[PDB]
């Protein structure tokens, strides 16, 4: 299968991290980029490419225009106001505020903000741009009759909704690639979000749609970020009833039971006929994890890729979280070999 | 007019804050509440008294009981938790999110919370209880029969919302006031916020109300904090129809632009026959003042007090913000100076 990946992740390479009240290095940092390649191409998988270069046609139909537009010029106003940190919202239109969208930076950064553990630097949107451009490619591929590629996206993607940048996260990449799919022809798509954090953005794009089916496995939201969506309740609305299904579970979980929700997930996504599946794969559910509290193991990720391939539709994998450890390659690259085997 | 003011103010003395991306020694600082009493005592203004305590009786009727519990024991779960910094929260309920409470300390001082720009500190909720104390003291001389107040109170509180801390900000002083007031027997009373930041906080807590009046002058939410209120079209929902009154100005405004502003806002109160008027007092509006771009001068707080007492209803003067230079004492003293005259 070939693997996607531009050098241009690098562009994004921020100072700062909000973390336990201090600002620290960010988890999500080059070094993952290199080691995923690394460990992927080590397994057999060298077949890696750069994307071709995207404009905003497919993006436009999963973001709000103005958040694009946000994005395209948030750093540039920053530095502009005179700010001597990385761009960092402080304020948030939460319960009970006005719907206006302010004209300020200060304000903007807020009103497209879910989370302030996530700054904007320079070269943020430029490297967007380019994980997008993998996410798009690969998409391109599963719609050229491919039944598996690899998106070695950074930065990720699944915590950036239709108007709200991140968790790290600025292009939702799997919207992008699931839309990219239906302009080429598919009526049906199904993301599958197997990293350890509830695809929050992904859920909101297409929360009111039928057309694409999200389903997702992760940390219960009451005790893991993002915290506020990823019930199980949260089954969809208007059109998108019953398209969307999440799987919460809770501290300590392993394989034996996760294993259960993926089960389950792949029995809704076949039900609902997807005609490919966009796996947002992140390896932040390994039992080493820094941030994260489920329990899989290295040979784990190999079963993981052999049953979604199972399913017997193409799949676009799209990487999401997973931090820390050397195992991070080790781990997505085995889902691979779970895809391939 | 007697001033009361508790030492305790100083258990909140929080190391860091959020600001241009940069963790910075916070502007809401002991050393305020130092200079506004030095200049109080040196205008005449020597009759200085420490509130009694309270307990939550009042305080319980304007914020929810949940978020009070939560404030309680927020530092102490940070600290239990592992974290190495202040207590800051980074994800929060932003739009189309679910309206669930979770039960970890990261998800709850997200949910509630509305600014990242405070930071929780060991004595935090200790100094916000005496400084409700120190309001609600003031109330009760109001009450009592005294034309007018001063509460020297420290941590502000018009940010302090029904559920949400923010903006230095955790219990809405004003509001526990206006409370009071009307616990002792006022059917109307009205809170007047002069403050150069929008009392999103009080006007959040008497929205739907229609026994409290909240007026605020403010600088436009388009372009300050805290952004996501404050438009001149809020003017109350429910019970609350008609008896919210935002008056949002722009970058550089005087005295001459901002008075007439006064004026009206002065007149809607007289209209409404506010019993008695919560003056939520900040000197952020002051020419030199670090974070806030009007253009007050310090014999424009004579003015101020003067034509407020004018409205010849006992007032209750409630120390908010105001930063930077020890000509924050002055100005407010000039406030006190002309409601006393
Ligand atoms: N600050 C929490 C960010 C979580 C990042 C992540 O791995 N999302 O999948
Ligand atoms: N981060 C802006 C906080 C300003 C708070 C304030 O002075 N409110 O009155
Ligand atoms: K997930
Ligand atoms: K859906
Ligand atoms: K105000
Ligand atoms: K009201
Ligand atoms: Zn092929
Ligand atoms: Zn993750
Ligand atoms: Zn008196
Ligand atoms: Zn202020």
């Amino acid at each position: 299968m070939r693997v996607i990946f531009s050098e241009d992740h690098k562009l994004r390479n921020a100072k700062t991290e909000l973390y336990g009240g201090e600002l620290v290095p960010p988890f999500e940092a080059p070094f993952r980029a290199e080691w995923i390649l690394a460990a992927v191409k080590e397994a057999g998988f060298d077949d890696v490419v750069a994307p071709a270069r995207h404009g905003l046609e497919t993006v436009l139909k999963v973001h709000d225009a103005g958040y694009l537009n946000f994005l395209e010029t948030a750093w540039d106003r920053w530095k502009a106001a005179g700010y001597k940190g990385e761009a960092i919202a402080t304020s948030f239109p939460v319960r009970r505020t006005s719907p206006r969208i302010p004209t300020d930076i200060e304000g903007q950064i807020g009103y497209y903000c879910n989370a302030a553990e996530t700054a904007i630097s320079p070269g943020t949107w430029e490297a967007a741009l380019s994980s997008m451009a993998s996410a798009i490619d690969g998409a391109d591929l599963i719609a050229a009759g491919h039944k598996a590629a690899f998106s070695l996206c950074r930065p990720p993607g699944h915590h950036a909704g239709i108007d709200m940048f991140g968790g790290y996260c600025f292009i939702n990449n799997a919207a992008v690639a699931a839309q990219r799919l239906l302009d080429k022809g598919a009526k049906k798509i199904a993301i599958l979000d197997v990293d350890f954090h509830h695809g929050n953005g992904t859920q909101d794009i297409f929360y009111e749609r039928g057309d694409v089916f999200f389903a997702s496995l992760h940390g219960d939201p009451a005790e893991a970020f993002p915290h506020f969506l990823g019930y199980a309740e949260e089954t969809g609305k208007g059109a998108g009833a019953g398209t969307t299904a999440n799987y919460p579970m809770g501290r300590g979980t392993p394989y034996s039971v996760w294993g259960e929700a993926l089960t389950d997930s792949l029995k809704r996504i076949a039900a609902f006929g997807a005609e490919a599946i966009v796996v947002s794969l992140g390896v932040d559910t390994f039992e080493q994890d820094p941030i994260s509290f489920f329990k899989l193991t290295s040979p784990d990720y190999i079963t993981m890729g052999r049953t979604i391939a199972a399913s017997g539709v193409p799949l676009l994998v799209v990487m999401e979280g997973g931090y820390g450890v050397p195992e991070i390659g080790l781990n997505v690259a085995n889902v691979l070999k779970g895809v391939a085997g």
